[PDB]
């Protein structure tokens, strides 16, 4: 059924954006610090 | 369309499943680094 599974790609695009911005943040927090040493 | 709408949705899918393949992969480098100092 095309409306449980249009909403299951939406819930793992919903993950993978939350995962994307946890990332970027923790990369420039790391890169920050390797600048500072 | 539909066709040509579906497209679209897999290769955001697939772009999405890339950028947090390598913000991890830079994230394993970053902390290997700082790891270092």
């Amino acid at each position: 059924n095309e409306k449980v599974e249009l909403q299951e790609l939406n819930d793992r695009f919903a993950n993978l954006i939350d995962k994307v911005r946890f990332l970027e943040q923790q990369n420039k927090i790391l890169l920050a610090e390797l600048e500072q040493l």
